[PDB]
């Protein structure tokens, strides 16, 4: 049925965090810079409202994408 699943957002060169949110469901990505307050880097979302497929995320920060999904349906994985 409908999956949750982690939406991990992809820094340059390496995984950078996860935040565990439904399929279809949009999910928030911010950069957190010391001193700073967060930026909005992506606001994304899977693809298909019921599985998971890929992520769609808009307004995206240069390096700041998202890019897969582990942990729920991979298991076993550095997520969260």
């Amino acid at each position: 049925s409908f999956v949750q699943c982690n939406h991990h957002l992809l820094y340059n060169g390496r995984h950078w965090g996860t935040i565990r949110k439904k399929a279809g469901w949009a999910v928030r990505f911010y950069e957190e810079k010391p001193g700073q307050p967060k930026r909005l880097v992506a606001i994304c979302k899977n693809a298909s409202p019921v599985h998971c497929n890929y992520l769609k995320c808009t307004n995206l920060a240069a390096g700041f994408s998202a890019g897969t999904s582990t942990d729920v349906l991979s298991s076993g994985t550095v997520g969260s």
